[PDB]
């Protein structure tokens, strides 16, 4: 029971994906009665400094789960005690994470208080809760400004004090009357914004402060105030409206969250005044957040210059604008969120609306100044239009202004231009699903056809074998012949040869004009002779037939036996290291790849570059440089780092792990490729290659541009939520790039990837992430020919990544993803069958390995292994932990557990070790049915763009985590070593000094680019303001920008994710 | 109404905002009436009469995320 | 009365024992003569139809005098 109002800030640290456990915290503070202002998280930790000091809150809340933490500890502190904020109170925690040693460090070193494990179990949560609210009992009113200079000057700490006075009343009347007066010569411009909340008025206020910036290049002195009502109940309330604002980066902009703090009115009883404090604050513009609004108030329209209303498509009726006298005086009005169906009626219908209360028939209805618009929706063309209305209003006003330096862009209604996704391609799974299931049907039919024709045919032949001379057979058996398909009786005629082409013991093919014949008898130690793939020896043709529909050999449609017709033969020891600086790296790569023929390389990297994070003097990365991957700089680094290798040789093979910024670091790979071979040259012959030779390099490089990528942008917003780029525009960039390769031919190189191995781990079920990525893959098929490009020139690139559990759902599943693809690809859109075939990479269980009696484990992963080999895995990953060192016992251990499949097993060396199963085969129908009714529940949802909206797969994982540890804890589920036969007796770091080398390398970039700055980023705005392929331009920017630079543009053009969910 | 032997009383209110809850007290039970379209979840806690409505009624169940938002909307009063 | 479904944690229906769904009978015979069900001549599937229910910890133990055994057992069997 506070005396004052409490304002309290709960926050998450930088790269934390995990808030749940401090959104239910928050939830428990605000019950509580407790104001509070959270920021979601990954928030900057001088961000989170300014915000608090300008919104001058009592208490600050911690959750630190991903350690690290101490840095931002000190430095807050060290910030506090610098800007006086001692006496606002900081608390803290995180859990586990911070070792009792680690609390005694803490305890001993000043910090306000930390919560303990064990203090949080034992003393309880609202007990913590209760001791601070009463602790911070503190008086504000000694800091509030005595003179008038801070008031005069703005500084906002003076104008929150002033706020503070208005709401105790404090404040000298006079002095108010005369700030009034002030405020009467100062008449600053003040936006009334009207609607509900939380609709996406932020993200348009976000935007439109973005367009002011860049246009009148960062000039305006913003003061922004958020009035919001208060729980009368509770008496507190969530300030969750300044969460949403990104565009505030500017210290000269101000933003304030406060409430109504009246028990009846929906409005703070001192906003004129904080008007008038804004306004003498010397303030460029001042711009206003109404609280939730009703019918017929119309209060603030009076108390400000100009008025805005926001509206959305659902209002109803008609007639419910007959009780809206709100609009009746709203200078502005706007649509929010177009996205929605029939919101070009209701426009219509409110134009008229207005036409006819403003009696204006001489005018055009959509001519008036009432825009609609989609908030969601990046580089709006209704937000132009809108602003460009704004400006002309603020003219019509007489606002003093900047001229415009955007391209005047006509209308006023947004067109949803730039939309990836065809509005009616939408319930495309559907679609998808019904055609497996058609042709499941036709399958059944023609199977059932073809089997009663031969029963007549062999009637006939006994009957005429009896003598009799009966001519309805003959006729009856030619009606099949003409009923049985053309395409299923000429795989009916392949019958004959192929089982005698494969009853021998070798086969022959004659490729091109060569020939390849390949023994198919494998002995035993007894001398028995092994056929590798051995087929059914039925006698009925209908069954026959049956099977060849439904399971075909290896290599043939839908290559449900695996794409490949014959097994690879041959050792693919996959190279995956990377850690500290360049040296150190090929100092490894020397170790491993030492006198190795085919150079198969796996490169791993730093979150901070996975992030795309500039090295910064902030202590907060310091000690996250070059830990656990390398921190990348420039192209030099990665030059060097790939300083011996022939990249060029056909027998090298590179495996990038980054998804974001991996565009550029291609780039950058490109710009290595070229160097290396230019560098040749020049020195073979002593001079420059001319442009000829330029024109060369560049044909050959396309020819031997070879590579993988590890790239999903999405898998990150699924687990992390950590997204920093709209994922449209960030799918639009690989179609652009894509679009580049297409129109340069790559053929060799790989770049996409796409995976469940988080999703496994996330503890989801192998059915629901088997669906999800298809849709995932569709959806990024559509996107492509959204594009306008054909099916078949990309799809053989496509990559696959999966994880295999315990289930016995996973002992078929790779196959029946196998078949459902080919008939994907055949059926919809009929590309080629080398874009029908699929590749994919096979991982082990990760969410079932554990360390918990591991050795154990290590049988189980037996069991994991023995299907995808049954499976007959293309690629197997057994997980890293590069955390602990990956070190080569495990990898000792994997690749003997490799061999012994490979070599021990006999029955290894049969190729169908799972055809002719009952079981097989109702267990993968029953789970095609399975995933079909999932593909129809999240077709029904509004598709994969309405899923991840609302949040679709956060449910869907939320539950099964609480159906699985239900069932772990109530002891149903039987746990070997945990929940059955319990035992009877039972860090890589770099130098500073090296980071401060890379660093000093990178500032002598910026230094050797420093004069030329200018026009790198002139040349990127003008890749921005197109909105073309900015690979174009990046393919020059990368050679003369570094990272850091292209995340900082790229932030600055607003592509930032706001958290507004 | 009442005294009028009047066997029951139904009541339509007016215009309404996010805190104001003063028709409850002058009624013997409380009933409202909302819709799926809600913007953000958040805004639930500045209906402070959904703190205090005895009953609730989602009118419209045609629109998509409706049942989505009975789940939400369970599990929010669920909490209060 | 004995269940045939089996239950995974996704709630899959299994049967333990899944019979072929051919449509020619033929063939059906020939298996049924080559193959019959678990419990059925010539028990190629096993003698018990339906899979032994249940701790088969056989305890080997022997060494010594009859004294030292005997307090072995008591160890094991006890």
């Amino acid at each position: 029971g506070p005396a004052n109002k409490v304002r309290f800030v709960t926050a998450a640290s930088l790269f934390d994906g995990h808030d749940a456990s401090i959104n239910i915290m928050r939830r428990i503070l605000q019950s509580q009665g407790c104001e509070v202002i959270h920021l979601g998280h990954n928030r900057s930790v001088q961000e989170v400094v300014t915000a608090a000091l300008q919104e001058d809150v009592q208490g600050i809340a911690i959750s630190s789960y991903q350690g690290g933490h101490v840095e931002y500890f000190k430095y807050m502190i060290d910030l506090l005690r610098e800007h006086g904020g001692e006496h606002i109170q900081v608390f803290g925690g995180g859990g586990g994470v911070i070792v009792p040693d680690e609390i005694r460090e803490l305890q001993a070193y000043g910090v306000a208080r930390i919560y303990s494990p064990e203090d949080g179990q034992r003393m309880g949560l609202a007990g913590m809760i209760t001791d601070m609210a009463q602790r911070c009992d503190i008086d504000l009113t000694r800091y509030a400004p005595t003179t008038l200079d801070t008031v005069v000057a703005g500084d906002r700490r003076a104008l929150a004090q002033l706020i503070t006075a208005l709401e105790n009343g404090k404040a000298d009347p006079e002095l108010v009357s005369a700030l009034h007066a002030q405020a009467k010569a100062a008449a600053v411009p003040v936006l009334g914004i009207t609607g509900t909340g939380g609709a996406g008025k932020s993200s348009l206020t976000d935007e439109l402060i973005r367009r002011f910036r860049l246009d009148q290049d960062d000039a305006l002195s913003i003061a922004v105030i958020s009035i919001d009502p208060s729980r009368r109940k509770s008496g507190g309330a969530l300030l969750g409206d300044r969460i949403r604002m990104n565009a505030i980066n500017h210290p000269n902009i101000f933003m304030r969250s406060l409430a109504t703090r009246e028990a009846g009115s929906e409005i703070s009883q001192a906003l004129p005044d904080v008007i008038a404090a804004c306004k003498a604050a010397r303030f460029d513009l001042v711009i206003v957040e109404t609280s939730g609004i009703g019918q017929g108030d119309a209060a603030i329209v009076p108390h400000v210059d100009l008025s805005l209303y926001v509206m959305t498509p659902e209002f109803g009726a008609a007639s419910q604008l007959e009780k809206i006298d709100m609009l009746d005086f709203a200078d502005f009005v706007a649509i929010n969120k177009f996205d929605r169906k029939g919101a070009q009626d209701a426009w219509r219908d409110v134009a008229k609306q207005v036409q006819r209360n403003r009696e204006q028939w001489h005018s055009r209805a959509e001519d008036m100044p009432v825009y609609g618009t989609q908030a969601s929706r990046f580089n709006d063309d209704g937000v132009t239009m809108l602003y460009q209305g704004l400006v002309g209003a603020l003219g019509a006003r007489g606002m003093s202004l900047k001229p415009g330096t955007l391209p005047n862009l006509e209308g006023r209604i947004s067109t949803g231009q730039n939309v990836i996704v065809p509005p009616a391609r939408s319930r495309y799974l559907a679609e998808l699903a019904d055609t497996v299931r058609a042709y499941h049907r036709r399958v059944v039919a023609q199977s059932k056809l073809a089997r009663e024709r031969q029963q007549l045919r062999a009637a006939h032949d006994m009957l005429q074998g009896a003598g009799h001379e009966s001519a309805a057979l003959e006729t009856l058996a030619s009606e099949r012949d003409v009923s049985l398909g053309a395409v299923e009786r000429k795989l009916l005629a392949m019958w004959p040869q192929m089982q005698q082409a494969y009853s021998g013991d070798e086969y022959v093919v004659k490729i091109r004009d060569k020939e390849i014949r390949t023994g198919l008898i494998s002995t035993t130690l007894s001398g028995t002779k092994i056929r590798k793939v051995v087929l059914p020896r039925f006698e009925d043709e209908g069954e026959i037939l049956k099977w060849l529909m439904r399971e075909n050999v290896p290599g043939s449609f839908p290559y449900t036996a695996g794409v490949f017709a014959f097994k690879r033969e041959g050792d693919p020891t996959r190279m995956f290291a990377g850690e500290g600086d360049a040296f150190r790296t090929n100092r490894r790569f020397k170790l491993v790849s030492e006198g190795m023929e085919a150079k198969r390389l796996s490169t791993a990297f730093d979150s901070v570059t996975l992030y795309g994070e500039d090295p910064h003097e902030r202590p907060d990365i310091y000690g996250k440089v070059g830990n656990s991957g390398v921190s990348i700089a420039t192209l030099e680094d990665m030059k060097v780092l790939y300083d011996g290798f022939d990249l060029t040789n056909p027998s090298t093979s590179v495996s990038m792990t980054i998804n974001g910024p991996a565009p550029t670091i291609l780039a950058m790979f490109m710009n290595t490729a070229i160097d290396q071979q230019i560098d040749r040259f020049r020195a073979d012959n002593g001079r420059d290659p001319t442009a000829d030779e330029e024109a060369k390099i560049r044909a050959w490089v396309l020819q031997n541009v070879r590579g993988t990528v590890q790239a999903d942008i999405l898998k990150e917003d699924q687990g992390q939520n950590t997204c920093i780029f709209s994922t449209e525009f960030s799918l639009k960039v690989m179609g652009d790039i894509q679009e580049y390769f297409v129109h340069h031919q790559v053929r060799n190189f790989y770049s996409v990837s796409i995976s469940g191995y988080h999703i496994a781990e996330a503890g989801a079920n192998p059915i629901s992430q088997l669906a999800f990525t298809l849709a995932n893959g569709f959806t990024y098929v559509e996107a492509y020919l959204a594009r306008g490009m054909h099916i078949d020139d990309f799809a053989p690139n496509l990559s696959f990544f999966f994880s295999n559990g315990m289930d016995p759902e996973y002992s078929v599943l790779g196959r029946v993803a196998r078949r459902i693809w080919a008939v994907t690809m055949r059926d919809k859109y009929g590309a080629n069958d080398r874009s029908q075939k699929l590749k994919y990479h096979i991982q082990t269980s990760g969410r079932s390995l554990h360390a918990q009696e591991i050795d154990f484990n290590d049988i189980r992963t037996t069991l994991q292994a023995l299907i995808a080999i049954y499976d007959n895995c293309n690629s197997l990953h057994t997980n890293a932990y590069d955390i602990t060192t990956p070190t080569a016992e495990s990898v000792r251990r994997a690749l003997a557990i490799q061999l012994i499949i490979n070599r021990e097993w006999g029955v290894a060396k049969c190729e169908n070790p799972n055809q002719g199963s009952f079981l097989i085969e109702e267990l993968t129908d029953l789970v095609e049915e399975a995933v079909l009714q999932e593909f129809e529940r999240i077709a029904e949802r509004g598709g994969v763009l309405g899923a991840m909206e609302t949040g679709y797969q956060r449910g869907k994982i939320q539950e099964e985590s609480l159906y699985y540890e239900q069932l772990k804890h109530d002891g149903t589920l039987p746990i070997i070593g945990v929940n059955t036969f319990r035992n009877p007796n039972g860090l890589a770091r770099s130098s500073e000094d090296e980071k401060q080398s890379q660093l000093h390398r990178l500032t002598e970039f910026h230094g050797a680019h420093q004069a030329d700055a200018e026009a790198m980023l002139a040349r990127l705005r003008q890749a921005v303001i197109d909105n073309r392929n900015v690979f174009a331009v990046l393919m020059d920017a990368v050679r003369v920008c570094s990272l850091g630079q292209i995340t900082h543009a790229l932030f600055e053009v607003g592509g930032q994710y706001r958290r507004n969910m």
